[PDB]
Parts: C-alpha cells; sequence; structure tokens
C-alpha cells in the first residue's frame, strides 16, 4: 500500500546526510511522489529514477560525481529519449520536475500515469538533480539537470 | 489541436496586466496545461478550472474583488470536496500547482489525468491563485489559493 524512499542529499567526499523521504503510492491514475524533503536548494528540481538500486558516486579524472551509482534513466522500454512523463516516447523513469520551496522544502506531490504498481520501481534509484527538466534531450540531455543533488533508494 | 488560453494577472484597481497564455493538448494520459507565463508572484500557486467562463470582479461590501465572476471550483460530478488531480472525489477542475520560478515566470505543464477532450474545458474558466494548494478543505477551505491572482477565459 506504500514505500517509503529514504533520501539523502548527495556528497561522495565528506558524505550523504538524510534530508527526509519520498512515499509512493498507487492511485487510479498512476503512481504518486510525495516528498517531506527539508534542508534543499529552492527551485524546481530535474526529478527521475534511474538505473541501478545505488546512490554512491563514481569517480572521473581524479573528480568523484555523485550518483552516477545509480547509472542512467530507468528506460526499461528502450525509447532511447527524455521526456514528458504523459509520453509513451519518454524513458519509463521520467517524473514530473520536483518543487523546494524558499525554506528548503519539498511537500507537493505528483503523479506518474504511466507506472501502475509499486513493484514496478522497485530494485531502482531516485534522483533529484540540481538544475530543472524541460522534458527533451534539447538543448541540453536528459533535460538539462545537470548534477546529481540528491538521491535515495527504491527497497 | 490546441487550445490558447489568454491569461490576465488582476487588479480591479489598476487594471488587468497581460501575462502570457497557457496552452492546453490532448496527451495519451489526459489533458496537459502548458504555461508560459510572465511577471506573476514566484512560488507554488493553486491551479483550478472555475465554472463561469468569466474573470470579471464582483463587488462585495464596497469593493471589488478580483475574479469572483468566475464562480467556483468546476465540479460537474458534484463531490462537493477539494482534493488531488488523481482523485474521484476531488472537484473535476482540481489541477495539479502551478510553479512559478524566483523570475516570476511559469513554464513547467502539469497534467489533470482526469480530463480527456479539448471540448470538456471550453466555456469554464483558468484560476491561478495568490495561495498554493493543499488538495484538502483542511485547514483551509479549497486548497488554501485565497485570492485569485490571474485568469483567462476557456474558449
Ligand atoms: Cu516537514
Ligand atoms: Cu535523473
Ligand atoms: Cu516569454
Ligand atoms: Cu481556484
Ligand atoms: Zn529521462
Ligand atoms: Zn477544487
Amino acid at each position: 500500500e506504500k514505500l517509503v524512499v529514504q533520501v539523502q542529499q548527495l556528497d561522495p567526499v565528506k558524505g550523504n546526510k538524510d534530508v527526509g523521504t519520498v512515499e509512493i503510492t498507487e492511485s487510479a491514475y498512476g503512481l504518486v511522489f510525495t516528498p517531506h524533503l527539508h534542508g534543499l536548494a529552492q527551485g524546481l528540481h530535474g526529478f527521475h529514477i534511474h538505473q541501478n538500486p545505488s546512490c554512491e558516486p563514481k569517480e572521473k579524472d581524479g573528480k568523484l560525481v555523485a550518483g552516477l551509482g545509480a547509472g542512467g534513466h530507468w528506460d526499461p522500454k528502450e525509447t532511447k529519449q527524455h521526456g514528458y512523463p504523459w509520453s509513451d516516447n519518454a524513458h519509463l523513469g521520467d517524473l514530473p520536475a520536483l518543487f523546494v520551496e524558499h525554506d528548503g522544502s519539498a511537500t507537493n506531490p505528483v503523479l506518474a500515469p504511466r507506472l501502475k504498481k509499486l513493484d514496478e520501481v522497485k530494485g531502482h534509484s531516485l534522483m533529484i538533480h540540481e538544475g530543472g527538466d524541460n522534458h527533451s534531450d534539447h538543448p541540453a540531455p536528459l533535460g538539462g539537470g545537470g548534477p546529481r543533488m540528491a538521491c535515495g533508494v527504491i527497497k
């Protein structure tokens, strides 16, 4: 009847810290992602489900870049393109952008109409990027979210 | 096909300001509302379809109140409750909250899964509130939206 994702802000060098959680429920129109995050940068952020059920980084050129353990966006239907949460051409893991209040709190729930059961999302990660999401691979790849600001494993 | 709603920032004393449009299109999972608004107050705002095809103010106790001519939330199924966009117990006009960037712009689209055809929404109004939306009538009625900030007639 529910799923509570332990969301933590990413940081390879010093350490991961718990920013709150995200509960995933089923509605008659798809999975609902309701967060109770506190202490994040304000604004709209890219919100997507990734491949590997891990939130640990991967260094490159010495410079460790957070969240790479998660891999790319979850794409079991191999569309090979980033898009809208309501488009069949998009990665199945593409969710609506997440809003973080002026006080760093995320409490506005979003719907992923293409996901029906809680089981589908298990064994994958939940990523929250630094930038937004224009739901296209242009002008920037993967909606332009960029650096991975927060993450959590869906168990 | 597409419906282009001309939206105005409401001000009965100084005069309304043209702030952009909201395009309504049909997706495989419901109606998509794509804004391109400018000059609005930043933050998360209540976003709903109201009964009457009007954005006119009405006088109440000596002063004009912005947008009262739009009537209440569109409720064809007569649920009598304000709720979530994915709940069948909520007014059919209940849409996901609209995010306005720190620069006053709104460009992030939202989905109303319970609405399927463009014609359904014609003959009504699209309202953007000063306050937010918790998708319940408690603690504040109609999700806590409060005053009517911007509005457009759906033709
Ligand atoms: Cu809290
Ligand atoms: Cu991502
Ligand atoms: Cu513009
Ligand atoms: Cu309203
Ligand atoms: Zn994607
Ligand atoms: Zn309502």
